[PDB]
């Protein structure tokens, strides 16, 4: 659990990411580490970045000396505070995903594994300007009972216990927005599964 | 047609598949095999598995010590019962099939390869929480005249002869779900061809 | 210009069609050849094809002795009889000209990229059973004015002097496709440029 | 700052247009070099190409001898003159942008990266023939205050400071384009942003 393991990590999950069809070299990366956090850092390419680029930001926010740290790292550490049990944060633009933060909709229970990120549905947190702090507090009050969200007008977050899990599930999500705008152009509403029948689901898993 | 041998072709099976689009670390591969079936494991990500982590679930639904075969098996072993012809099996949450089943509508003959399922349609059988008797006496009914089947609110099961032609069927009925989803967008319904026209193609093939 | 080296370049067709996402294993490639043609077998996939598979049928239909030429063989040669300039004949399933055949419709000019093909339109030729000499007439009968066509609740054919040029064009056709149904779907008709200004672009080609 | 290595780095960018998805053989890149440009030849296949092919082409618009310049080469030179930060230009026919072109319509402030061309949306300039001035004459006007815009049934431009940013607003602009479209289809409007948040990002850039 050195730095150098950690922050290779990162790296391959930007690149894992991309290979997805998720990232555009818009996304960013953090894993929990020490008293604050390990982020990608913003202006260099995924392809050009080495163990060495990766940042260090403290539980105050105050970040290593000579590194600037991502654009969106405000709410990162708003995730780890919110959610104790999340480990590792990826937040991208992929494009369902997004446009279903257009409309400013949450996603429905349209398949079993909207179960995934915690509950009946997936939320989409209102507009801020990016960086902000209210834009922070928006994303800690839609993490507090769901591990994703969307964010208006901006894109995705999921956390989870590892880089892992956080990118199956940021992935899992943009399926799920691909199913919801594929079949909200031809019906609206989409049918959806009851709450009787995700209690079962959340309760297998 | 070791044991080793089919394991290996499961694994090619299920990186072939996540190449051509279908899976997503989601879906699950069998072969007919002795008295019951060779199957991929639950929690596994694809790309580390070996040979040595396919589980053998006997004819009762046993399943081999210490290994933890996929979630979704039991209707692997409801294809083999209801369809003794079927010698490999392949599932996955391909998003056009999924979203073709959150409508719950099955495909109709809106193209001439429809009929390598078996008729002039791809059924869609009803919702049953995954991992379940009632969803396994679903797919079987669905089986018993067809070689593929949506299952609603879910994705897709495909079984053939072998492994080959059941990932190729798998992609045809995509291809296939795909045509739909974007031809129903513009106009409902969409244009058929007759059943005396199937029937000619169902002989020719 | 030895028979090897152009059963290679067909197998590279194969390849690079599976690439550009327009065959799924559906697709047959022919080129003109001495009196008749060389096209790739039935029932091999792309990726076992040697040089050796590739099948010659003669100008009255006879092929070589214990190979199996695709089972479309039939429309290729009538491409050749009805376009004596065409050397080189590409077919595939691509889904959104299929799309757009199943939507029964002619491509009209909505792009200047159209005049690819040689004129204001991608046609759609009216469907009959695959492998059929009624088949085989519709094809001739739309490639008499244009290199390339849609086929009723199927696919596409497009010709031209060599393979480089007819998978190119065969692509550029699909992209057409695409934009069509994209645009269709939020707006019936689509703009299109007026015969003059496509009879203008003709000519600088 | 060498011919060569500037050629080196044109046709990486073709490579990396058609790895992304925008380029299907038809677009052109270039960069600003002593009085004129560096550009892509027509004609050649982009995975043909190697330094000794590219273009150069001098502020009078006379081209090396026995060279053949891209078709398109003179809404480059078009860029250069209207935007003299401008050093180089990625021109492709990116399926949604294209689309959104067939529409004529400008992408609006439907996600805070609209700022990335410099305002509150992306234009939409009018069809003339390829290759023409009057073609450029539009570009140019559409480029005083945008560094991209969309060309009526054509595709798109996007210029830069260097050829790695111009390539990353192109795809950019490509996402832009696709987030519109996929939410047309559902809503018409499509909520946007106000100008003042607009302004604010901008600021932040
Ligand atoms: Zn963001
Ligand atoms: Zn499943
Ligand atoms: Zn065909
Ligand atoms: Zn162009």
């Amino acid at each position: 659990m050195e730095r150098n393991k950690l922050a290779r990590q990162i790296i391959d999950t930007c690149l894992e990411m991309t290979r997805l069809g998720l990232n555009q070299g818009t996304g960013n990366v953090s894993v929990r580490y020490q008293d604050g956090m390990l982020i990608t850092p913003t202006g260099i390419p995924y392809e050009k970045l080495t163990e060495s680029h990766i940042v260090f930001i403290d539980g105050n926010g105050k970040h290593e000396e000579g590194k600037l740290p991502s654009s969106e790292w405000r709410f990162h550490m708003a995730a780890y505070q919110s959610r104790p049990d999340a480990n590792a944060v990826v937040h991208n633009h992929a494009v369902h995903c997004t446009a279903v933060s257009i409309l400013n909709r949450s996603i429905p229970a349209i398949h079993y594994m909207i179960a995934a990120a915690g509950g009946n549905s997936i939320p989409c947190a209102p507009y801020a300007t990016f960086g902000t702090r209210e834009l922070s507090e928006h994303v800690a009050l839609a993490l507090k009972n769901r591990k994703a969200t969307l964010l208006q007008h901006h894109g995705l977050i999921a956390c989870e216990v590892n880089l892992e899990k956080a990118l199956w599930l940021a992935h899992e999500v943009e399926v799920l927005a691909q199913l919801y705008l594929t079949t909200l152009a031809i019906t609206d509403p989409v049918p959806v599964l009851s709450d009787e029948e995700i209690a079962v689901v959340l309760e297998k898993f």
